[PDB]
C-alpha cells in the first residue's frame, strides 16, 4: 500500500505532493504526466518535467490524450496501490482523481489550508520557485520568470489584500516551475527564457542541470 | 499474456520491435526507454523518443541510471507479462534483458536474420530512418543525418563487400533515428541538426511533428 504514483505536472504544488510523498514513507514509484495536443515542437519547454525527474532520479511516466479516460488508462497499467496528488489540485481536478482513483480501487493519499502559511512552508523548506504562468489583474509581464522569495510573497500578500490575487495562485492566478528543492540532486538553472486579458507565459529555450554540494 | 512493455530507444530496430508486437496483436501497454548520464541538457536531442512517443500516442516510461538493477527496478512497477525488444539487440543486451526478464517472471518476445533481406523489409514497409550515429571506417560524416532509401541501401552493400560494414549496422557501425512509420500519427521533421576513430555523430537541435495524410 506504500507503493504509489505521485501525478506531477513541475509546480510548486505537485513537488510539495512529492516532498509530502516520500518524508511520509511513501514510496514513490513513478511521476506521471499527462501531455495533451492543447499546448508538437522540439523545445525543453516541452519535457520541462523530464527534466526535473532527471533531477530526481526517479522513473517518470508521460501519457498522451476525456482526460480522464487517458489517466486511467495510464495509471492502470501501474503497479500501484494509491495516487499522490497535492492538496491544492484545482477544485475539478479533485473530482478526476477521486473518479479514476475508485474506478481503479486504488487510494488518494493528499497532504492534509492556509495559503500565506503554505507559501511560507515551501520556502522554508528550500523550495526555488519560478514563475511561468500569470493569467490575473495586479500582475504585470515582469512577475514572469522571476523567482519567489520572502520579498516575493511580501509583493503578493500586498497585492491579495488589494486586487485579491490568490496567494498560492490557487485558481489560475499564475503558474509555477520548481528549479530545485531537497530532493533534487541536481538544480535546474534556465540559460534562456524571454516572456510573451493580463495573460502572461514564460517560455523556456535553455536550460540545464548542475550539480548540488551533495 | 498480451499487456508488455517495448524497450524503445528510438532507433529502426525498436521501432521494428514496436512494429512487429503491434502487428502481432500483442497490447504494447508502455514503451520504455533508460536515460544514464554517461551521455543534462535541455534540447530535444534528450527526448527524441519523447517526440516519437507522441507521434505514437503510446504512453512513455523514461527510466534514469549496474543499468539491470535499474532496468528491473523499472519494469518491476508495471503490469505485463513479457517484454519485446528487437531481434537486433546487441549481443549482450539480450542477455540482461533475458536476466531481468527471468528474475520478474516476464516473457521475451522477440522478431523471430538476413541483414539485407531486414533492412529492405523496413524499407518496403514505409520506415523513414535518419542516420545519427557512425563508428565504422567506410562511413565519412556525410552519412550523419541521411535518409536510407533503395539507394542507401546500395552504397551499404556495396561498402559492405568491401570495408565489411554491417548492413544493420549491427555492432555499432551506425546509429539510427526513426522519423516516421505506419503507425506515427504524425511525421517527425528535423529543422536544424548539425554533424559533430572514424565515429560521427549527429546531434538534432531542432526538430517538430507534422500531422500525416491520415
Ligand atoms: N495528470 C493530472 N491529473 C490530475 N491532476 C494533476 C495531474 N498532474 C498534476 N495534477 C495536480 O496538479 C497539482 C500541482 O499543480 P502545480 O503546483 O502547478 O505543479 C497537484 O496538486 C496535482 O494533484
Ligand atoms: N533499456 C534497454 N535495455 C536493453 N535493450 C534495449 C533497451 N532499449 C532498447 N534496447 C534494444 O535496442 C534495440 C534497438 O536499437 P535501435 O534500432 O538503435 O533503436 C532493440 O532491439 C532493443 O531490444
Amino acid at each position: 500500500l506504500a507503493d504509489v504514483a505521485v501525478l506531477y505536472s513541475g509546480g510548486k504544488d505537485s513537488n510539495y505532493a512529492l516532498y509530502w510523498a516520500i518524508k511520509n514513507r511513501f514510496s514513490v514509484k513513478f511521476l506521471v504526466t499527462m501531455v495533451s495536443e492543447n499546448e508538437m515542437y522540439h523545445t525543453i519547454n516541452a519535457n520541462l518535467t523530464d527534466l526535473q525527474a532527471r533531477a530526481l532520479g526517479i522513473p517518470l511516466v508521460k501519457g498522451f490524450t476525456k482526460e480522464v479516460e487517458d489517466l486511467k488508462r495510464v495509471l492502470s497499467g501501474l503497479k500501484i496501490q494509491g495516487i499522490v496528488a497535492g492538496a491544492l489540485a484545482s477544485k475539478y481536478q479533485r473530482k478526476r482523481i477521486e473518479k479514476v482513483a475508485k474506478e481503479l480501487g486504488l487510494e488518494v493519499y493528499t497532504p492534509a489550508r492556509d495559503a500565506k502559511e503554505y507559501m511560507r512552508e515551501l520556502l522554508n523548506l528550500g523550495f526555488k520557485i519560478m514563475v511561468v504562468g500569470v493569467s490575473a489583474y495586479g500582475l504585470d509581464e515582469s512577475w514572469l520568470g522571476r523567482i519567489l522569495d520572502e520579498s516575493a510573497l511580501e509583493e503578493l500578500i500586498t497585492l491579495n489584500e488589494k486586487y485579491k490575487v490568490h496567494v498560492a495562485g490557487e485558481g489560475g492566478e499564475f503558474e509555477t516551475f520548481v528549479l530545485d528543492m531537497p530532493l533534487f540532486k541536481y538544480k535546474i538553472v534556465v540559460d534562456k527564457a524571454k516572456k510573451v486579458t493580463s495573460s502572461g507565459k514564460l517560455i523556456i529555450e535553455e536550460a540545464h542541470l548542475e550539480s548540488k554540494l551533495e
